[PDB]
């Protein structure tokens, strides 16, 4: 089978950890250590098809490390994740893009904007918003709740659609 390696980014507190174990570990998670960063692996059948999926959970400090660059080249796929009512992770989404592609030397590297906490009814950022920027990077637009579990699935399963279709190229 084939085998991706996948990396969930995005602003403090946006839900990058209550999504992953969630897809991983079927329960939310409400008070999980930011400081934790961690993969695991998971078996998924999509569209039919078997892959073995290695996901990144990151975390870390809002610095550059030529470490992380390193670790972050070899990712096949982004999760690129904001919260609905957090306008400055929102806003955080383009400069997660641009180092993603820094660090993969301006690949067009597959990546799935995920508009998280959508079980909330404290919205900021508007849904035309997001479906905009999507756009505009070529890219799909999911909606989450890692709480209700919502999309959870269809954010992983889209991202893995998208490396499938930019490594037929
Ligand atoms: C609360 C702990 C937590 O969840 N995080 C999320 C990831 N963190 C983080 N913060 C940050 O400022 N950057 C960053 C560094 C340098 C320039 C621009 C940024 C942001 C605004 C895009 C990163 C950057 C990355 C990263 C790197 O370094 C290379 C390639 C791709 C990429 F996403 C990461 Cl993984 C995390 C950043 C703070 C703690
Ligand atoms: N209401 C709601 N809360 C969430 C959701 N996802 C995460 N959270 C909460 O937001 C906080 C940060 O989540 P976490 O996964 O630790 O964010 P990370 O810093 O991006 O890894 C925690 O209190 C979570 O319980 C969601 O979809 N809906
Ligand atoms: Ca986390
Ligand atoms: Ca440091």
């Amino acid at each position: 089978m084939t085998e991706y390696k996948l990396v969930v980014v995005g602003a403090c507190g946006v839900g990058k950890s209550a999504l992953t174990i969630q897809l991983i570990q079927n329960h939310f998670v409400d008070e999980y250590d930011p400081t934790i960063e961690d993969s695991y692996r998971k078996q998924v059948v999509i569209d039919g098809e078997t892959s073995l999926l290695d996901i990144l959970d990151t975390a870390g400090q809002e610095e550059y490390s030529a470490m992380r660059d390193q670790y972050m080249r070899t990712g096949e796929g982004f999760l690129l994740v904001f919260a609905i009512n957090n306008t400055k992770s929102f806003e955080d989404i383009h400069h997660y893009r641009e180092q993603i592609k820094r660090v993969k030397d301006s690949e067009d590297v597959p990546m799935v904007l995920v508009g998280n906490k959508s079980d909330l009814p404290s919205r900021t950022v508007d849904t035309k918003q997001a479906q905009d920027l999507a756009r505009s990077y070529g890219i799909p637009f999911i909606e989450t709740s890692a709480k209700t579990r919502q999309g959870v699935d269809d954010a992983f399963y889209t991202l893995v659609r998208e490396i499938r279709k930019h490594k037929e190229k």
